């Protein structure tokens, strides 16, 4: 079949979704395009670079709030660009494992660069917003981790087994998210109180 | 060597630190311990068997924070805990991609059931106690997994890079940790009023 980079991605999740991450392999992916592992070769090199080159395009195809809508608050920014990550992690099969690791690509330099000078704006310091950004993409990360890779009780962890099990984990997750903003806010607006 | 279920996690444990979660196989661990594959396979069955028992005895040896101290707060207690599970996850290469899918084991029943008791005698719900140890656990793994998984740039990514570098990142972890915990407190302290 054809292998420029958008249909040799468009390839590789399709695998990813049937096979998950540990059983996607370069030979497996030659044989749902119709050719030979040297051919592929050519195209992509192995599966450390393909696996970035996915962790890259899921977030271009899928995550849709990256940057913050004119006028909006930090608060209002961090939750939605929080769902939209996590919506895109949960999008593919394995998806926060392929994103584990990844550093950001040249394509999301602009991206990343305006969240940071955006949080600066709002009154942190670039220490405390690079914190704030980190503990959101930490916890959403480690929230979709546990999902996809969850993929004679005593009385309580019966009950909350139940609890965890009756969603995906998106209440805990959003519970979680309101607790996060809120412990930010309260930092930045104390200044230099003992807070 | 000594096949008891003590000696074969050492041996694991040892050779998890040499070769990292993917290269570890049930054929490096015969070939460290002296034996054959079909004899450490009567104490073993795979590596799925091992790695959930590594997950359980790498916290049962080195996790000491399980439970909080006589009259300890709540907020001491969850940055204590998380701290604890932190230092454990971080002991070995890959240690939070081995704890990473796990549930809790029958061995710490106890231990998850006295947390959740514990933060419900301090006025949480159930509900409200188990977002908040999840928050704590999702956030704690999500930090651990980056700094552990991560074994021409516009100018703040460029100085916030380098402020990430500068430690392991245990600075942006306890600064997000000091926000989750607040964040469970207002929560909390709110009871039914519009917060
Ligand atoms: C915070 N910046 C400086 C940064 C640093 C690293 N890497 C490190 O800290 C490396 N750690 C060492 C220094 C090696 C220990 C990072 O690894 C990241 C990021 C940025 C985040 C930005 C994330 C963001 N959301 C979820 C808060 C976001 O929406 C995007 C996006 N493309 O739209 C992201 O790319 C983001 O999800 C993401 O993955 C980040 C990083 O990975
Ligand atoms: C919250 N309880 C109900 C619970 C549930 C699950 N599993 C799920 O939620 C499964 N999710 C589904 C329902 C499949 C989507 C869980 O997976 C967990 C836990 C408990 C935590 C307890 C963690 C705790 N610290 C870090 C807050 C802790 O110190 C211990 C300990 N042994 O001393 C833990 O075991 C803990 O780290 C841990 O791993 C938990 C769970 O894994
Ligand atoms: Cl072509
Ligand atoms: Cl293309
Ligand atoms: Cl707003
Ligand atoms: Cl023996
Ligand atoms: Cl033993
Ligand atoms: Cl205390
Ligand atoms: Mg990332
Ligand atoms: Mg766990």
């Amino acid at each position: 079949s054809r292998l420029n980079r958008e249909s040799v991605i468009d390839a590789a999740l399709e695998l990813l979704n049937e096979t998950g991450i540990d059983g996607l392999t370069t030979r497996k992916l030659a044989q749902k395009l119709g050719i030979e592992q040297p051919t592929l070769y050519w195209h992509v090199k192995n599966k450390r670079a393909l696996l970035d080159a996915l962790a890259v395009e899921i977030l271009a195809r899928h995550h849709d709030y990256s940057l913050p809508a004119a006028g909006e608050s930090w608060q209002s920014f961090l939750r939605n660009n929080a769902m939209s990550f996590r919506r895109a992690l949960l999008r593919y099969r394995d998806g926060a494992k392929v994103h584990l690791g990844t550093r950001p690509d040249e394509k999301q330099y602009d991206t990343v660069e305006t969240q940071l000078r955006f949080m600066t704006e709002n009154g942190f310091s670039l220490r405390d917003g690079l914190y704030a950004i980190s503990a959101v993409s930490h916890f959403t990360l480690g929230a979709v981790l546990e999902q996809q890779e969850h993929t004679n009780l005593p009385p309580l962890l019966r009950e909350a087994l139940q609890i965890m099990d009756s969603d995906d984990g998106e209440q805990a997750f959003l519970h979680g998210l309101e607790s996060l903003i809120r412990g930010f806010e309260v930092q930045l607006t104390a200044l230099l109180q003992i807070v």
